[PDB]
């Protein structure tokens, strides 16, 4: 039947399609060579008469189909990518030629009777308008599509949208506006909030992976000069001001029926900003997966393809299947790199977490059960890239730690005005040794948890803030004089892991970042925060009233 596809027909070779209705022949990843129609370089017109170019694909046969739409600056005519060689840890991502990277594959959702709609937003392709990312003006642009695209010969009127990284963090913003015809939404793996999860760890500048990102826009279309500088920005906004908080979409607006993938493997990216948006959307119909793998690689895993089409067929074909019996959240609990049990509850932070504090001991490298009753002091350099303080658990029994964990500490320096704070959660097997675990940017050698912060930035949302996921108001600086001992509280980021009876969970709290490098040296995919306030010692304060402690998730 059509789902084995037709051998007969030859592969169209994409880079050879050419504006206008095309009859092509797709190599289909799940149904082998497949017959539709690509209509290449398609425009909207936005209500300021700027045209935003498309590709549509759709079945080759009259009639009225739901629609998968994708939205970036990326390119909708992207090739997908040596990569073996290059980006090794990347995964294994099968997709037809006609999927830029992150997209819808046409080649799995037209021969299921979708059409696939790619979007080039503005100042992308032949767009030479204003290129600002993740804003409401980009948003606004993306409505119009969406309601353009209900309205077309090819549609059923139900408009659903999905993707990855920039493809989701576009979702999120869409959304954020409630287009009429946007019936169901897939944000696999996104941020929404710029300020707290990409140009900033904790008000620490991003050095690496946010100024690498910025610049490949910039190197994408360098014949638009109307590309928003966001490395200036980025020096002229260190605090959550005006400009940064209309890059922070309105989660509680959005109202579409919503599958939203987080990962544990995306801290430093994604990963906070995932769990925001499924956590404060309005959407009274919601649901949460969560893994400990690779990104790309999960999106188009034959299991989440199938998971992705069993929602859309519900929400934009209106069948009558069995989407609502699915669990609100589904979850990985990580054990070892690719090693783990995926589990299920109602809700996202977990109805069963209790939430645990371990207290720090300076003295002897601990956390424990019970306050350490008098007042010490451990200290490292914090310009010395070799040196930590770290404080270890042993379990008596087998305990899964899964979401938010907050890591309180005392804390003063005397030659700086300030402190660049970077904590780390690791896991030790019953023999010492530390496992590892998938991380950003696609790394193997990476921990359990991590989070940032910049001690100047430490004043708290008390609104906001709860006991396992502080949340800093990036308001003002409070600098600190010699010797001010301060509070601080450190958002370790959302995490999923089991610790077996004798194994042990380790903090460690360093003046740099805590695992070193990236998967791809000399170019910067992950993280980098090489523009410090540290100087000199950091002190740790423990004990008495120097209550700090470590807050666990402990479930299940
Ligand atoms: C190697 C090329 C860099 C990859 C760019 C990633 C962009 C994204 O995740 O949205
Ligand atoms: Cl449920
Ligand atoms: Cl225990
Ligand atoms: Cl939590
Ligand atoms: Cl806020
Ligand atoms: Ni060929």
């Amino acid at each position: 039947q059509h789902l084995l596809g037709n051998p007969k027909l030859t592969v169209t070779h994409v880079n050879e399609v050419k504006a206008g209705i095309n009859h092509i022949v797709v190599d289909s990843v799940q149904y082998g060579n497949q017959e539709m129609i690509m209509e290449k370089d398609g425009t909207v017109e936005m209500r300021d008469g700027e045209k935003l170019y498309i590709n549509i694909f759709r079945p080759n046969k009259d009639g009225k189909f739901p629609v998968v739409m994708s939205a970036d600056t990326y390119g909708k005519d992207n090739k997908p990518k040596n990569m073996g060689a290059l980006w090794p840890t990347l995964g294994t991502i099968p997709t037809s030629s006609f999927t830029p990277e992150e997209s819808p594959d046409p080649g799995f959702w037209v021969p299921n009777d979708y059409v696939v709609v790619k979007v080039a937003l503005r100042g992308s392709d032949k767009s030479k308008g204003v290129l600002s990312p993740w804003s409401k003006r980009e948003a606004e642009d993306y409505y119009e599509v969406i309601e353009w695209a209900a309205n077309q010969s090819w549609s059923n009127g139900n408009i659903g949208t999905n993707g990855v990284s920039y493809l989701a963090v576009t979702q999120w913003w869409v959304a954020s506006l409630n287009p009429p015809h946007l019936k169901a939404m897939i944000p696999w793996e996104g941020l929404n909030d710029m300020y707290r999860e990409v140009a900033f760890h904790g008000g620490i500048p991003d050095t690496g992976f946010y100024r690498f990102w910025t610049q490949g826009i910039f190197a994408r279309w360098t014949d638009n000069p109307n590309i928003e500088d966001l490395i200036q920005a980025q020096q002229e906004h260190p605090l959550f001001d005006d400009f940064w908080k209309q890059r922070q979409v309105p989660l509680s607006q959005i109202k579409t029926p919503l599958l939203t993938c987080a990962s544990w493997s995306t801290q430093g990216l994604h990963n906070r900003g995932s769990f925001e948006g499924f956590k404060q959307a309005a959407s009274e119909e919601k649901w949460l997966y969560v893994h400990g793998r690779k990104e790309w690689e999960s999106y188009y895993a034959r299991e989440n393809l199938e998971r992705q089409k069993s929602f859309f067929d519900f929400y934009l074909k209106e069948e009558n299947n069995d989407w609502k019996d699915t669990p609100h959240v589904i979850y990985e609990v990580r054990d070892q790199f690719y090693k783990g049990e995926f589990k299920s509850a109602s809700a996202f932070p977990l109805p069963n977490a209790e939430y645990t504090p371990l207290y720090l001991n300076a003295e002897n490298h601990t956390l424990n059960h019970a306050k350490i009753s008098s007042a010490h002091v451990a200290q490292y350099d914090s310009e010395d890239k070799q040196q930590d303080v770290s404080f270890k658990y042993t379990f008596d029994k087998d305990t899964e730690l899964v979401g938010n964990m907050n890591l309180k500490l005392w804390v003063s320096t005397k030659d700086s005005d300030d402190m660049d704070l970077f904590a780390g959660i690791k896991k030790l097997d019953r023999r010492g040794n530390e496992v590892n675990f998938p991380d950003f940017n696609h790394i193997e050698n990476g921990q359990v948890a991590t989070g940032w912060l910049r001690v100047s930035h430490r004043e708290l949302d008390q609104e906001k803030s709860s006991i396992a996921q502080p949340w800093h108001k990036h308001e003002t600086e409070l600098k600190l004089s010699q010797d001010e001992i301060v509070p601080v509280e450190i958002e370790l980021l959302p995490s999923g892991t089991l610790f077996k009876q004798g194994e042990t969970l380790e903090v460690v709290v360093k003046g740099s970042e805590i695992v070193i490098g990236n998967s791809t040296p000399g170019m910067k995919t992950r993280y980098e925060h090489e523009e410090t306030v540290n100087k000199g010692m950091h002190m740790i304060y423990t004990g008495g009233k120097y209550d700090s402690q470590l807050i666990i998730p402990i479930v299940n």
